[PDB]
């Protein structure tokens, strides 16, 4: 039941690893979702790509320079768009003295340096690049074709998933940040770190996610006035020192190359890259997600934010609740421990 809500790490055998959907069910049966985030280390024999050398030639169309402002563990970011550059050029930039990882003793030391140096040199990243870099034919844990409930309603029912169930690439360098957020529509996500330096993650248990929202609303009241769901803008940073000071439960873990991270519905997460790296990610859903999607607090202020109609999911997977839901009478409190 994982009542401590701590981030679990799973080490499946190849036999266990072959079927992603069965293994995810197993992870939740052990309470992994209560932490908001879990790590899966594949068996050492498994490789999604035999050789990454040709990824050097991949063009990053719109590299982003991350501009962070603030102090005392509380920051907002904005983005400056740079001219396109290849992965090779990006790697050379990341490894240059201006941008490279500092010397550090251990991951805790590096974390301290991250939070102390956020407002000096602005790092650069590539994100939301369409595509997968798995080899063709890889049938296990293939982020481009996970066969979850999102794919069912798209293929069988003709429902638009708004591109959320397709793969994206992220190229990181030292100090590049992903700000606090849940996924679009409070979906799951899966993240594979193909190569390079690690990625550190913070996660808040879903059963405490409202506490993070209230804390952020108190510290960013202008942001909050402008959008009920302003954390979805992915521009808000809050250090673990601030979380500790206000008693918000959280956990932290570092993802190494070759490891998966799964985020769970309404699992707030944030983090940073240690150095040059490449990750691939997508969103997905299970039936347990549907009650989260029905209640997800959506971005008020900008018109093109991702919105998936929940009607098909209730109709097909919650038939006994469908008419009550459309009546506006399907009122409930989610039990995150279930
Ligand atoms: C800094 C690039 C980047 C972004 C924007 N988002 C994430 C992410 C999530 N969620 C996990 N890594 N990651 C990134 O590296
Ligand atoms: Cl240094
Ligand atoms: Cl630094
Ligand atoms: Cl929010
Ligand atoms: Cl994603
Ligand atoms: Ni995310
Ligand atoms: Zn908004």
């Amino acid at each position: 039941l994982n009542p401590s809500c701590k981030i679990m790490t799973f080490r499946p055998s190849m036999e266990e690893f072959r079927e992603f959907n069965k293994y995810l069910a197993y992870m939740e049966s052990k309470g992994a979702h209560r932490a908001g985030l879990a790590k899966v280390i594949p068996p050492k024999e498994w490789k999604p790509r035999q050789c990454y050398d040709d990824i050097d030639n991949l063009l990053i169309p719109a590299p982003i320079q991350q501009m962070v402002t603030g102090q005392s563990g509380l920051f907002t970011q904005y983005n400056i768009q740079k001219k396109a550059m290849t992965v090779k050029e990006f790697r050379q930039l990341a490894n240059s003295g201006k941008y490279c990882t500092p010397r550090y003793l251990d991951y805790e030391d590096l974390e301290r340096k991250y939070w102390k140096n956020l407002t000096f040199v602005a790092p650069i990243y590539g994100a939301d690049i369409n595509g997968s870099i798995y080899d063709e034919g890889v049938d296990e844990w293939n982020i481009a074709r996970l066969n979850t409930v999102l794919d069912v309603v798209e293929e069988e029912c003709g429902i638009s998933i708004e591109g959320v169930n397709t793969p994206y690439l992220y190229f990181g360098m030292w100090k590049t940040t992903f700000a606090w957020h849940t996924e679009d529509m409070d979906l799951y996500s899966i993240n594979y770190l193909h190569f390079g330096e690690p990625k550190s993650w913070y996660a808040i248990p879903p059963e405490h996610g409202k506490r993070l929202e209230r804390l952020a609303q108190g510290f960013f009241p202008s942001s909050s006035q402008g959008c009920d769901a302003f954390l979805r803008h992915k521009m808000t940073l809050i250090s673990p020192s601030v979380l500790k000071k206000y008693g918000i439960p959280f956990d932290k873990i570092t993802q190494e190359a070759g490891e998966f991270m799964i985020t769970f519905p309404y699992g707030y997460h944030a983090g940073f890259n240690h150095g040059f790296n490449c990750a691939e990610s997508t969103n997905f859903a299970t039936v347990r997600w549907i009650d989260y999607g029905k209640v997800a607090k959506l971005c008020t202020c900008r018109k093109d934010m991702v919105k998936i109609s929940m009607d098909i999911f209730v109709r097909k997977f919650q038939p006994d609740r469908y008419q009550l839901w459309k009546q506006g009478k399907d009122i409930y409190t989610i039990d995150h421990t279930k």
